């Protein structure tokens, strides 16, 4: 199936996934002079004093670290939204090399890594019903420049070992999200879709200006991860990231 070799990567997908050259895809170039300054937009909602980790798992594309939706506890308002959105899970894309990984760029710079905060709407009322719908999803981007070590992310760092390989999961409570958020909450917003199969054209992407900083040996840690099942050909799990799509005349509006 699909993955992001040369012979199933996201020049493939589109022969399984025919959306895969929809109007709005996912991951797209953000181009700061074009980007569109909205005075209407608010300021975005971030509750997440009340969120509950429970596990972190390896899907065999990447990590995922699991909260419980099942009551308003992690929550997404504002912005360009409407509604209450329900943070599902959280998950990064990264390189094999510092100067790729991110999926979304900026004036077609490139990021080491991408942190996905994935949410659902609640009017929606489970998380498969939100993903037939438009504003279904609202997923937070935020970059990771190397530099300095992120206090915040070591919990996650150091549980990797747990689950190098795809299938296997880890109990993992008591993580605070808050932990991975930059200092200001100054966002691009743009409709778009997941970034992985199936694509589906149900998200409104929310990406941060600011990136967050992580450490060599942090990044380092997370290229010690396996595609592959145990007991299988070993493959790094790097570069896992899509290339940017075209804007195709939608229009990036930014906060700021
Ligand atoms: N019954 C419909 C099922 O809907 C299928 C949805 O796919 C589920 C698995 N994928 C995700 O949840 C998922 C979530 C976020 C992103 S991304 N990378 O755009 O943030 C990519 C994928
Ligand atoms: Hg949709
Ligand atoms: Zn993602």
């Amino acid at each position: 199936h699909w993955g992001y070799g040369k012979h199933n990567g996201p020049e493939h997908w589109h022969k399984d996934f025919p959306i895969a050259k929809g109007e709005r895809q996912s991951p797209v170039d953000i181009d700061t002079h074009t980007a569109k300054y909205d005075p209407s937009l608010k300021p975005l909602s971030v509750s997440y004093d009340q969120a509950t980790s429970l596990r972190i798992l390896n899907n065999g594309h990447a990590f995922n670290v699991e909260f419980d939706d099942s009551q308003d506890k992690a929550v997404l308002k504002g912005g360009p939204l409407d509604g209450t959105y329900r943070l599902i899970q959280f998950h990064f894309h990264w390189g094999s090399l510092d100067g790729q990984g991110s999926e979304h760029t900026v004036d077609k710079k490139k990021y080491a890594a991408e942190l996905h905060l994935v949410h659902w709407n609640t009017k929606y009322g489970d998380f498969g019903k939100a993903v037939q719908q438009p504003d279904g999803l609202a997923v937070l981007g935020i970059f990771l420049k190397v530099g300095s070590a992120k206090p915040g992310l070591q919990k996650v760092v150091d549980v990797l070992d747990s689950i190098k390989t795809k299938g296997k999961s880890a109990d993992f409570t008591n993580f605070d999200p808050r932990g991975l958020l930059p200092e200001s909450l100054d966002y691009w917003t743009y409709p778009g879709s997941l970034t992985t199969p199936p694509l589906l054209e149900c998200v409104t992407w929310i990406v941060l200006k600011e990136p967050i900083s992580v450490s060599s040996e942090q990044v380092l840690k997370f290229r010690k991860l396996n595609f592959n099942g145990e007991g299988e050909p070993e493959e790094l799990m790097v570069d896992n990231w899509r290339p940017a799509q075209p804007l195709k005349n939608r229009q990036i509006k930014a906060s700021f």
